[PDB]
């Protein structure tokens, strides 16, 4: 019967979806932290220094 | 976001346009003391002197 295969084949293809979706997942997160980083490291720099009084 | 950067360079501009503003109050200063002193001093010298009597 052809229905056999069909379930079995479906099995697969939600899998590899699934496979798919989680490089995405992972991938926000590693660059989640090195972008947030970036930013507030740019901001001390430019807004902070010494003046020489006398 | 073009937003991020437009911030970050007010920052920058407001720093420098103190910076420049600085150095015409410190030299303001300097000034006034050079000035006021050379009136004094000149004003004494000719207002002053000694006559023989005998």
């Amino acid at each position: 019967a052809i229905g056999i295969g069909t379930l079995i084949i479906f099995i697969a293809m939600v899998l590899v979806a699934a496979v798919a979706a989680a490089v995405l997942i992972n991938t926000s997160g590693f660059l989640q932290q090195k972008a947030m980083a970036t930013g507030k490291e740019s901001t001390e720099q430019v807004a902070s220094g010494l003046q020489v009084i006398r």
